[PDB]
């Protein structure tokens, strides 16, 4: 065995369409080319033995077990090699279905394709599926040792290139929505979008979120100012710096309790919770001034009531929810030496922070707090009361989360609303202190305690008593308004001949326009009249260049073959697809020996069209006229015989076709006919001489016309252009 290329696919391509992500091999067979795996003894064995799992592959012959079959009549080792390859990542928690596996022209080399979800751990799944399979047939058997390894080795990859749950939620909101999207690999940001509409996001900051409302929001002291002045209930505090002073200060705050903190503290150092008389207030402020770097700390008036956390998201109020501090009730008559097992059958409970729910920590300041608390271990509850087992109120602590979004006052949402526009935050968090949340915050004694400019929602998603809230949706639509997305037109240029001329003359046709233009050629990339690079390939790498421009609204791109075989296209779908001919001019790259493998790989472009897209086809290539079907949306043939019955029949029942009848480049939309130019004052046809030209004019005629652009401007582009 010998692994001798191994190549990744990210767009359609020639294996399958839909199936963006996959991967392939060349897979030398030395010695076992035409060894049926039946043929070996005892490999069957070891196989069912060293994946069991395999009894739940449904083969092609549509029964459980039917690969284990398969291999008991004899089969090629590709398939079973394919088959490990799938369960091999699998076992990771990685679903993948496809998996193809075909023989080259030498008899020695076959070509397979897994499906994978990660390219990393699809690559290394690929690598160990043949390590294993040659282990096997060496020795019989493999070592559980190495396959636990294997597995792990395939968990860590899987983890390393994940996103935060928060990007996740708003990447799968935006593919439900059809809105293409990109991983920059600056700092972990997503781009949403092509060209001009294109979009940012980290995890939840948008490239509208400011600089000023952010590094406001991080000062406390001056958010709380900011707040005050616009006569937002704030919690009322003073600063000082002598002991003497202190008492004054708490005439002016209203008593007790109080709040002690330092001026210069981050991340709450030396900062006390609650008391309620004189020691404990000055051994605080002691320990709060020998952690305080400037002497100075601030008393202030402690707020007692239950806790929410607002969710703002371009001025309007999305979820409320209330923070309980986590507990224990003892409404089962038990005690919580059997809440602690109770608590851990709930599947929610894990570790890290990507679970709301978390596992129980009793570590000694919890169980200090339990204790001075006033309850013991078996002490039951009075009257079936909850228990608290810490003050944080927190949701990676263990707290839990009610929704309580609809009963909310109107008068509160519009504050809250006023409070995240004057801090100047599209998506904020803020968390407010009341007795309750549907009453206005004047009546009772509510304040507003802080804001968060990069707030989780995760805690919204899965209240865990109440309705979930849509917070990704409403995010997505902050982003795009309306019911549109960050698309821009594409034409996808592809054929045998003439591919470089017919997209200049497309991009100088559009450049009539008053359109900033960005197409990639064999000759370089350009961004509308600038050159921007001179050594450039026609695959997806200056597709990705054109498209993440902050300035292109059209973009035309020459795709050649062997961009799709190695790497496929480099977008979804497209709005114009054209298609020039299909010649059998250079064979026997790759697995491309037959003209109709070409045809298959060169039909790519034009399938990947989406419903309200435009194929455009030459009526005269059967090759390529036969590509009419398994084609979505809308074709347009064109031809240099004015005469063909294809064309003549599509026009009589349709239209929208263009043709070379008397020395005219015409378009028939139908039952009528439109003259652009009279093709000897075209420069590039020089007077008609060249008949090759024509049918590039034609095309690109006929493409720019799907589109929408007047006559005129077809006719200007046509007469200037040059080459």
């Amino acid at each position: 065995m010998k692994i001798l290329k191994l190549q990744t696919l990210r767009g359609p391509n020639y294996w399958s369409i839909h199936r963006h992500k996959l991967v392939v091999m060349r897979l030398d067979l030395e010695d076992l080319y035409e060894k049926y795996t039946s043929d070996i003894p005892g490999f069957y064995k070891g196989l069912t033995e060293v994946l069991p799992s395999l009894v739940e592959h449904l083969c092609s012959p549509g029964v459980k077990g039917g690969f284990l079959t398969r291999v008991e009549k004899g089969t090629l080792i590709g398939h079973v090699i394919e088959h490990v390859a799938i369960e091999l990542q699998e076992l990771a928690g990685m679903p993948v279905g496809f998996g193809r596996t075909r023989e080259t022209s030498t008899t020695g080399v076959f070509q397979v394709v897994i499906e994978y979800e990660n390219e990393q751990a699809g690559r290394y799944a690929a690598r160990a599926a043949v390590r294993l399979c040659q282990s096997i047939v060496d020795t019989g058997t493999y070592p559980a040792t190495e396959l636990q390894q294997d597995l792990e080795d395939l968990k860590e990859l899987k983890n390393q290139a994940s996103l935060g749950p928060s990007t996740e939620a708003i990447v799968k909101e935006a593919e439900a929505r059809g809105i293409p999207w990109t991983q920059l690999g600056a700092r972990f940001m997503i781009q949403f979008g092509y060209g001009v509409n294109q979009k940012k996001i980290q995890a939840t900051l948008s490239n509208q979120t400011g600089i000023l409302g952010v590094e406001l929001a991080c000062d406390k002291e001056g958010t709380k100012r900011i707040l005050k002045d616009a006569g937002v209930p704030v919690p009322r505090g003073t600063v000082a710096r002598y002991f003497d002073e202190l008492q004054d200060a708490i005439e002016y705050v209203g008593g007790y309790p109080i709040v002690i903190k330092p001026l210069d503290g981050n991340h709450g150092r030396g900062i006390t919770i609650d008391v309620k008389n004189w020691q404990e207030a000055e051994e605080a402020y002691d320990l709060a001034r020998k952690a305080s770097k400037t002497k100075t700390v601030i008393v202030e008036r402690y707020y007692t009531g239950k806790d929410h956390r607002v969710l703002v998201v371009n001025g309007k109020v999305v979820a409320v929810a209330e923070r309980v501090p986590a507990h224990v009730v003892g409404n089962g008559k038990s005690t919580i030496a059997e809440l602690i097992e109770e608590t851990n059958r709930d599947p929610q409970r894990g570790d890290g922070h990507d679970n709301i729910l978390t596992r129980i920590t009793v570590d000694k300041s919890a169980l200090d707090i339990l204790g001075k608390q006033g309850y013991s271990i078996d002490s039951i509850p009075l009257k079936g009361k909850k228990c608290f087992l810490r003050a944080t109120a927190n949701l990676s602590t263990g707290g839990i989360a009610v929704d309580r979004t609809d009963e909310i006052h109107p008068e509160n949402v519009w504050l809250l609303s006023r409070v995240a526009k004057i801090i100047g935050l599209d998506i904020a968090g803020i968390d407010v202190v009341t007795e309750d949340i549907s009453q206005p915050l004047r009546e009772v004694e509510g304040v507003i305690v802080e804001v968060n400019a990069a707030p989780g929602f995760r805690m919204h998603v899965a209240p865990s008593r109440g309705l979930a809230r849509n917070v990704a949706g409403a995010v997505m639509d902050m982003l795009f308004p309306g019911s549109k997305n960050g698309r821009i037109p594409i034409l996808s240029v592809t054929g045998t001949n003439g591919k470089t001329t017919t997209t200049r003359l497309l991009a100088h046709i559009i450049k009539q326009t008053g359109k900033v233009v960005g197409y990639t050629t064999t000759d370089g990339t350009y961004i509308g009249e600038y050159l921007a690079e001179t050594g450039d390939n026609t695959g997806p790498q200056s597709a990705h260049l054109i498209l993440s421009d902050p300035t292109v609204e059209v973009a035309v791109l020459e795709t050649a073959r062997g961009g799709i075989l190695r790497s496929g296209l480099g977008f979804s779908s497209c709005e114009v697809g054209i298609v020039l001919n299909v010649t059998a001019d250079h064979l026997g790259i790759g697995d491309i020996d037959t003209i109709e493998q070409l045809a298959k790989l060169k039909s790519v472009v034009a399938e990947s069209v989406m419903p309200k897209g435009y194929a455009v086809l030459n009526a005269e290539d059967p090759l390529v006229a036969a590509m009419a079907d398994r084609v979505k949306g809308q074709v347009a043939y064109f031809s240099m015989d004015p005469n063909n019955e294809l064309l003549l029949r599509h026009t009589e029942a349709g239209g929208l076709a263009a043709i070379y009848e008397n020395g005219y480049i015409s378009i028939l939309k139908g039952d009528w006919t439109l003259r652009i130019e009279k093709a000897v004052n075209v420069p590039i046809t020089m007077a008609g001489k060249a008949p090759f030209m024509i049918a590039n004019a034609l095309a690109a005629c006929l493409a720019v016309f799907t589109q929408g652009v007047k006559i005129e401007h077809i006719r200007k582009g046509l007469s200037t252009f040059v080459a």
